[PDB]
């Protein structure tokens, strides 16, 4: 019987990437440990700005205070710099963030907060200095583990991109290396960090491009183990797309809801949206939609998956693969405070990315967040977050479609008796709407947030409301 | 005050090259620890025949019987197949060799046996793999590591022979790229992996060239901090010549003493060496030498170092970098005999290399000496061994040459009361010496090994013996 974990259905994720985060506010002796201060001079790479581990658990204060309680990952694990993408070492947090002694002080910190953490798992390929990928780069033909990749010639050409790589690469770059994973010797290997990290205490795992792993067999049996290790484990896929595949209750517990994204964004911000600046591949926040429109493919939406995994789904509206929030709306605000809305009342866990919360800006490929907040964005963001996380109907609740017509759009959420509404009012005038709401046994007449069995509902220009009772 | 460990005067070594030693009498979940035996067959890499550390583990009845008490191996830490002497990673006992699972096991039923453990120290240069270059290798001139290593000029060729490397190798070569050590940094590092070792409970350490790391005082903060966590810890470099720079006590606790081995082999095996067979960048066993030479530049050796350091050198008569005992000297036999009669009644601790002990061949780049033995060989190392760890005076005694004329050499080992005699006759006749001995206060008359104040001692030809009391 399907069965997702719990402590999912009631969080509020927040992304980050760690390397433009948090810088710590004592100096660090990151790498070299054992170094003493006098020599602190003496070491170029350690005396002298990035974010990393240690910054993050600094900041855990106000991470919890914006109502977070749990915090997942792009790729923290050894990799050349700039490139975390690009994994050398799985078994180890990479040196330049603090390494697995930094990783598990922030792992405690949080724990003793009460907040999870999620890794990155990036398993589709990995680096040219990864062990045995080197092996094969030293060996060749005689190496012993050519059958873990996909090698299609000799001579591999690793690093002279004057001559064909003969090795495939994600992408067809060639810093990339694909792993063979119909390899049963690979596929063990990738099982056996996944426990790793679990036993080690993390909360669960992101799948980064896990439909490129094809070998039937392979996220089932990940899901085996992982639970094994922790029931309680969130294993989330980021799948851009209709992801039944891997949301039967044998796989995933979800995926990053690009779906949802897609069409919340493209409603709340209409033909606002900065073209150049979408990650098309990701998600479509286009063409512009209507109320009636938006409330179809929302339900088409809601339906695609069992109800179990739709309340674990991670439900965002951007990821460190796309624009930020105030980038993808040209600046306009109104868009922000109705695109927040809409996440943080969907069935689901919601998921803030770090900056958004401010107001900061961010194209397609800036940070630091807690360095000129747009306060008005950040109330909004934090007052969302108490009222999700003090009504379980906006969390586990039920999701019903009052009215949408025009640019305004109402739904509820139902829990037992509790019974909310939310109004979305997308258009430029002030708008009210007269429904029959006879699926409700109560009348919500209170305001929650927002300023505003027969009910006439008005809405401001740009503007939207949550009715308590 | 100069002090070197105590157990090393009175140690045997045992050079292993773990690769070829021993296969494991059972079937191995090397690297993938988790797999379950039904996938056996479908692992090719697993389920299909070199030595590991298992192995050794298993023949501890073997290495303890012959008369062992340490062993030390060529470098064991993770790198590609074949290039042991590459690093990959300094924290991991590679993968094929059974990680440092298998290593922590050898290390714990070594100990329970009461037999030390020495690891190879490759400090000088690494691999293309090892993490740092990794980065220089992916990030170029924006490396933040670049100073890590000696590069020359951009952009880097790491494995396109056609085009310069532009980063220094050892001997020349790209694959081996060499550390600065000038740089702090680099030094902190390779201090921290030395610790690390002692800690994970090594007893010490073999210096792989250590010549070349020449930064003033990088070696003195090698000794302290490696005392600093195991007072006890033996500290060899592997240095061809004259050492006096680095033993003043300050620094290592003595080396792989070839001083000993070339004129010892030039005299035992005389013009029967095989010179396209001797490795003359380590040793010189040639010219062949006259008693009266032999017992020159024998005290010439043993004026060299302080007395304490030594009895903690390490005496040998080969390694992994020269040629086997046997083969060095054309199958003679009587060379062997003599030759390890002489390694084992030197003041300081006797090495023997892994194959020797049972006449195994083996020339400058053979293994598994487990699989036929020369018994008569077998027996004169068994019973020479015994003989050196049942008399305290050929240990840590003194040294006096008694004569030394024609081809028949003796000398006295003295410790307190205890006088022993060793005699040698390298020469193809039998013969007769008389020598004043009024420098023993007893007449040693009982022969120990071997057949045989005014003494005349009658020697077969090619042979040796020792003599009691």
């Amino acid at each position: 019987q399907i069965q997702t974990p719990d402590w999912v259905k009631h969080a509020v994720f927040y992304q980050i990437f760690p390397d433009r985060f948090a810088r710590s506010k004592q100096p660090r002796k990151r790498l070299l440990q054992e170094a003493r201060w006098e020599d602190w001079d003496s070491m170029p790479t350690l005396q002298g700005k990035g974010g990393d581990l240690w910054g993050i658990m600094e900041d855990l204060d106000y991470i919890q205070n914006l109502g977070i309680n749990a915090i997942y990952f792009t790729p923290i694990f050894q990799s050349a710099s700039n490139h975390r993408y690009h994994t050398h070492d799985y078994y180890q947090v990479d040196p330049m963030l603090g390494g697995n002694e930094a990783f598990k002080e922030l792992l405690d910190a949080a724990h003793q907060r009460n907040i999870k953490v999620v890794l990155d798992g990036v398993f589709n390929h990995s680096s040219r200095g990864f062990f045995f990928f080197h092996d094969v780069l030293e060996n060749g033909p005689h190496s012993p583990w050519v059958n873990w990749f996909k090698i299609e010639g000799w001579p591999l050409s690793p690093y002279n991109g004057e001559f064909p790589a003969n090795y495939v690469g994600w992408a067809g770059n060639r810093a990339l290396p694909e792993f063979n994973h119909d390899n049963p010797e690979v596929r063990e290997y990738i099982m056996e960090i996944a426990e790793y990290w679990l036993k080690f205490g993390i909360d669960g795992w992101r799948l980064d491009v896990p439909f490129e792993i094809k070998t039937p067999g392979f996220w089932q049996e990940f899901r085996d183990r992982t639970k094994a290790i922790n029931p309680e484990a969130y294993i989330v896929g980021e799948v851009w797309g209709d992801s039944r595949q891997w949301l039967d209750g044998t796989q995933f517990d979800g995926v990053m809801n690009y779906l949802f994204a897609g069409p919340t964004i493209a409603f709340a911000a209409g033909d606002r949206v900065v073209l150049e600046q979408v990650q098309s591949r990701d998600y479509q926040p286009y063409p512009p939609l209507f109320a009636a429109e938006y409330a179809t493919k929302i339900q088409e939406v809601l339906q695609l998956y069992p109800w179990e995994i739709q309340l674990t789904q991670l439900n965002l509206l951007a990821s460190h693969d796309t624009a930020r929030l105030m980038t993808i709306a040209g600046g306009d605000i109104a868009s922000v405070e109705l695109s927040t809305l809409l996440l943080l009342t969907f069935p689901g866990a919601p998921s803030i990315y770090y900056g958004d919360e401010v107001g900061l800006p961010g194209g397609i490929d800036r940070g630091f967040p807690l360095e000129n907040w747009n306060q008005e964005i950040f109330n909004t963001h934090r007052q969302l977050i108490t009222i999700r996380q003090t009504y379980p109907a906006l969390r586990t609740g039920d999701y019903q479609v009052l009215y949408a017509q025009g640019q305004l759009y109402l739904f509820a959420r139902t829990l037992g008796t509790e019974e909310l509404i939310i109004a979305i009012n997308a258009g430029t005038s002030s708008a009210t709407a007269n429904v029959d709401v006879a699926s409700l046994h109560t009348q919500p007449n209170k305001l929650l947030y927002g300023t505003a069995q027969q009910l006439s509902l008005t809405l401001p220009a740009r503007s939207g409301c949550i009715l308590g009772t």
